[PDB]
Protein backbone atom coordinates (compact mmCIF):
# COMPACT_ATOMS: atom_id res chain seq x y z
CA UNK A 1 0.00 0.00 0.00
CA UNK A 2 1.24 3.70 -0.66
CA UNK A 3 1.24 6.16 1.73
CA UNK A 4 4.39 7.72 2.64
CA UNK A 5 6.39 9.03 -0.41
CA UNK A 6 6.88 12.31 -2.31
CA UNK A 7 4.28 11.50 -5.17
CA UNK A 8 1.29 13.34 -5.56
CA UNK A 9 -2.04 12.21 -7.91
CA UNK A 10 -2.49 14.58 -10.79
CA UNK A 11 -5.90 13.43 -10.65
CA UNK A 12 -9.61 14.47 -11.11
CA UNK A 13 -10.92 15.39 -7.27
CA UNK A 14 -14.31 14.34 -6.61
CA UNK A 15 -15.19 17.62 -4.75
CA UNK A 16 -13.74 20.73 -3.53
CA UNK A 17 -10.06 20.45 -2.21
CA UNK A 18 -10.56 21.20 1.16
CA UNK A 19 -7.84 20.77 4.40
CA UNK A 20 -7.60 18.42 7.38
CA UNK A 21 -5.98 18.02 10.56
CA UNK A 22 -3.86 15.17 8.87
CA UNK A 23 -3.11 12.20 6.92
CA UNK A 24 -5.69 10.00 8.85
CA UNK A 25 -8.15 12.69 8.75
CA UNK A 26 -7.51 12.63 4.73
CA UNK A 27 -8.18 8.89 4.93
CA UNK A 28 -11.69 9.46 7.20
CA UNK A 29 -12.44 11.62 4.32
CA UNK A 30 -11.42 9.52 1.82
CA UNK A 31 -13.42 6.94 3.73
CA UNK A 32 -16.83 9.02 3.35
CA UNK A 33 -16.31 9.41 -0.28
CA UNK A 34 -17.46 6.16 -2.00
CA UNK A 35 -15.69 7.43 -5.19
CA UNK A 36 -12.46 8.11 -3.74
CA UNK A 37 -9.96 5.28 -4.31
CA UNK A 38 -7.32 7.26 -3.30
CA UNK A 39 -6.06 10.21 -1.61
CA UNK A 40 -3.41 12.58 -1.92
CA UNK A 41 -2.43 14.20 1.20
CA UNK A 42 -0.40 17.32 0.36
CA UNK A 43 1.49 17.83 4.13
CA UNK A 44 3.13 20.95 2.01
CA UNK A 45 -0.21 22.94 2.57
CA UNK A 46 -2.13 20.57 4.77
CA UNK A 47 -4.89 20.20 2.33
CA UNK A 48 -6.86 16.75 1.07
CA UNK A 49 -6.99 15.73 -2.14
CA UNK A 50 -10.09 12.92 -2.71
CA UNK A 51 -9.38 11.68 -5.91
CA UNK A 52 -10.79 8.93 -8.13
CA UNK A 53 -10.25 7.09 -11.49
CA UNK A 54 -6.90 6.29 -12.81
CA UNK A 55 -3.85 8.56 -10.61
CA UNK A 56 -1.06 9.92 -12.60
CA UNK A 57 1.40 10.31 -9.85
CA UNK A 58 4.26 12.79 -10.49
CA UNK A 59 7.59 13.68 -8.12
CA UNK A 60 6.49 15.90 -5.70
CA UNK A 61 8.39 16.80 -2.16
CA UNK A 62 4.87 17.35 0.12
CA UNK A 63 2.28 14.71 -1.81
CA UNK A 64 1.59 11.70 -0.07
CA UNK A 65 -0.80 9.45 -1.79
CA UNK A 66 -2.24 6.87 0.08
CA UNK A 67 -4.17 3.97 -1.52
CA UNK A 68 -7.51 4.63 0.47
CA UNK A 69 -7.17 1.99 3.09
CA UNK A 70 -4.25 -0.25 4.87
C1 LIG B 1 1.30 22.62 -5.35
C2 LIG B 1 1.54 22.38 -6.81
O1 LIG B 1 1.99 23.27 -7.54
N1 LIG B 1 1.23 21.17 -7.27
C3 LIG B 1 1.36 20.82 -8.67
C4 LIG B 1 0.16 20.00 -9.10
O2 LIG B 1 -1.05 20.76 -8.94
C5 LIG B 1 -1.95 20.35 -7.90
O3 LIG B 1 -1.16 19.92 -6.78
C6 LIG B 1 -1.97 19.49 -5.68
C7 LIG B 1 -1.03 19.15 -4.54
O4 LIG B 1 0.33 19.37 -4.90
C8 LIG B 1 -2.85 18.32 -6.10
O5 LIG B 1 -2.04 17.23 -6.52
C9 LIG B 1 -3.74 18.76 -7.26
O6 LIG B 1 -4.54 17.68 -7.70
C10 LIG B 1 -2.82 19.20 -8.39
O7 LIG B 1 -3.60 19.62 -9.50
C11 LIG B 1 0.34 19.64 -10.56
O8 LIG B 1 -0.75 18.85 -11.00
C12 LIG B 1 1.64 18.85 -10.72
C13 LIG B 1 1.93 18.46 -12.15
O9 LIG B 1 3.10 17.67 -12.25
O10 LIG B 1 2.75 19.64 -10.26
C14 LIG B 1 2.63 20.01 -8.88
O11 LIG B 1 3.76 20.79 -8.54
Amino acid sequence: CVHTGNIGSKAQTIGEVKRASSLSECRARCQAEKECSHYTYNVKSGLCYPKRGKPQFYKYLGDMTGSRTC
